[PDB]
């Protein structure tokens, strides 16, 4: 007979700053964001058609976190699961690939992230998210739990006793920038081996309003001993070594930058969950 498709919504787990708490928000997609479905294990049929068929299947966010199968000329590429049995699925975002294959080497999609990563319309390219859904039955809804699996720095700035806060070009040297996704297991990792020459760059306007900020989404990665920070602002070079840590994936590291007039000076906050821009 003919199977009815699954519908799928998505939450994602972060911080909602105006209750300031990490909950599964589903409110907080994209208009078009896309996401891959892939049907891991059918628990009735060990070696069926859909764990075959159904991999790597692209949705796009209609509004709120619910999605829709994309159709792209007369197409209906639908997850039509069968029987009275559970499925495991799992989702990723950004999507990238083809629909029945796996993204990238076999599901591992690699990238070399740069300061240009780093801008409002480009980070959330980098942005892996990833979610596994179990005890999923057929032409039913599922509701994906997605996580934030990349890893970030935030740099707070501020000027005391007399200093002034102007446009600036950030430097970080030394950071692993290469890194992996892996869309079966949602494994964010940056790439074994020290990178010390290595450099990201990024130019931080003065905002007309609010804190001066800038956020870094890296492959988590635990930061090697000796991280330069250099600021280029207002013709002059401030350079101080960073406190390092390591970088857990779904967390945000935030560190204080204060020019206290001349030092420019650098210690590590608390901690956060995944903090987004408001
Ligand atoms: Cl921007
Ligand atoms: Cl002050
Ligand atoms: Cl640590
Ligand atoms: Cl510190």
């Amino acid at each position: 007979r003919a199977y009815k498709p699954i519908e799928i919504y998505g939450n994602i787990n972060e911080v909602v700053n105006n209750v300031q708490e990490t909950r599964a928000v589903g409110a907080a997609w994209g208009s078009d964001d896309r996401i891959g479905v892939t049907v891991e294990a059918d628990e009735d049929n060990a070696t069926a058609n859909a764990v075959d068929t159904y991999i790597n299947i692209q949705y796009r966010n209609e509004t709120g976190g619910s999605f829709r199968v994309v159709n792209e000329g007369s197409t209906d590429n639908n997850i039509r699961l069968k029987g009275e049995g559970e499925f495991t699925l799992n989702a990723y975002y950004p999507y990238q690939g083809a629909n029945g294959t796996l993204p990238g080497t076999e599901g591992v999609i690699a990238k070399t992230i740069s300061g240009a990563d780093q801008t409002t319309d480009k980070q959330p390219q980098i942005d892996f998210l990833f979610a596994q859904a179990t005890g999923v039955r057929a032409e039913s809804p599922v509701t994906f739990d997605f996580s934030h699996k990349m890893t970030k720095i935030i740099l707070k700035f501020k000027a005391t006793n007399g200093a002034t806060l102007n446009n600036m070009k950030v430097y970080l040297k030394s950071l692993q920038l290469e890194g992996s996704f892996n869309v079966t297991t949602g494994e964010a990792v940056a790439k074994s081996g020290a990178t010390p020459n290595s450099e990201l760059s990024m130019d931080i306007a003065k905002p007309a309003e609010g804190e001066m900020t800038a956020s870094i989404i890296l492959f988590p990665q635990d930061m090697p001993e000796k991280v330069l920070l250099e600021v280029r602002m207002n013709d002059e070079t401030y350079t101080q070594y960073m406190p390092v840590q390591n970088l857990e994936s779904g967390h945000a590291y935030p560190y204080n930058v204060t020019f206290e007039n001349p030092a420019m000076t650098i210690t590590k906050a608390e901690i956060e969950d995944w903090i987004v821009e408001d």
